[PDB]
């Protein structure tokens, strides 16, 4: 399924609000929370577990590609700039964890 931009932001509030409860190894988990507190608070569909964690991945996708085309003196809406920061942070997360089980 298609999520709107607005569900796309509601999203990645909640991922990046309770990024700290996940775990390395136990995405499972994790996904399987967001998408119940999506669907049970933020009035998005039911999506099975790994439904929910790939529209987080294509949200991700389509940042990286924003990012890497992103000119000097483009003009940005508010919504814009915020899914951008959200998904900097989750990016951020997902580096430290990768960063703990690789040096240690």
């Amino acid at each position: 399924t298609h999520l709107s931009l607005e569900e796309k932001i509601k999203l990645m509030r909640l991922v990046v609000r309770h990024k700290h409860e996940l775990v390395d190894r136990k995405t499972s988990e994790f996904y399987a929370k967001i998408a119940r507190i999506g669907y049970e608070d933020e009035g998005l569909a039911i999506h099975t577990e790994s439904a929910c964690r790939n529209q987080i991945i294509s949200i991700m996708r389509v940042y990286e590609q924003r990012l890497a085309h992103r000119q000097p003196g483009m003009k940005t809406t508010p919504e814009e700039d915020e899914l951008d920061q959200l998904c900097d942070e989750w990016k951020a997360r997902l580096s430290e964890l990768q960063q703990y089980r690789e040096k240690f």
